[PDB]
Order: structure tokens, then C-alpha cells, then sequence
């Protein structure tokens, strides 16, 4: 019922995955889309202090995707931009839709 093609779009150095984090959650989970955004809401399982969050979501990502993820939007924001180098969009929205 998740279309992700609103959160994504592939560029000359992979894909860049629009997201967007609610943090003090009890498991790093998708949760739905944010249609007025164009971002995947992702519950990260991390407080929102001392960078936590973003290493909580990195590590995630990076285990879906089985590539090298890097945050190149939002390093201090809810609204992040993640950069899966080396991959194409077929790729990643078939593991964001397992
Ligand atoms: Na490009
Ligand atoms: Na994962």
C-alpha cells in the first residue's frame, strides 16, 4: 500500500532517499509516507541528542540497501536526505517494499 517513488530519485552518484525521522521510538521501523513532504517516515529508535539519531538511521538503511549510505541533507533536521551510492531505483524500491 507504500508508494516510494514520491521519496526518491536517482542521480549520477546513486539514489537519494527523502525521509523524514519521529525519533524516541522503541523500534527503527517504515511507518508510511508523508505525501505533503515526499519523504518516507521512518520511526528511529534513537533520542534526538548527540547524533544519535542519524547513526541509528544510517545503520539501518545501510543493512536494507547493502550499500554505503551518507546523509547529505538535514544532518540537524527531522527532514533528511540519504545518498545510497552505487545503486539504482529499481534497487531500492524493491527493498524498501519487502
Ligand atoms: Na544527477
Ligand atoms: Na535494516
Amino acid at each position: 500500500n507504500l508508494y516510494f517513488q514520491g521519496s526518491l530519485r536517482e542521480t549520477s552518484e546513486g539514489v537519494i532517499l527523502s525521509v523524514i525521522v519521529a525519533p524516541n521510538a522503541r523500534e527503527t521501523k517504515i511507518v508510511g509516507i508523508d505525501g505533503t513532504r515526499g519523504r518516507v517516515k521512518v520511526n528511529v529508535a534513537a533520542p534526538p541528542v548527540k547524533g544519535k539519531a542519524n547513526k541509528e538511521l544510517m545503520k539501518f538503511f545501510k543493512k536494507l540497501f547493502g550499500a554505503e549510505v551518507v546523509i547529505v541533507r538535514g544532518e540537524t533536521s527531522r527532514e533528511k536526505d540519504l545518498l545510497i551510492k552505487g545503486i539504482t531505483k529499481k534497487e531500492v524500491i524493491e527493498k524498501l517494499e519487502l
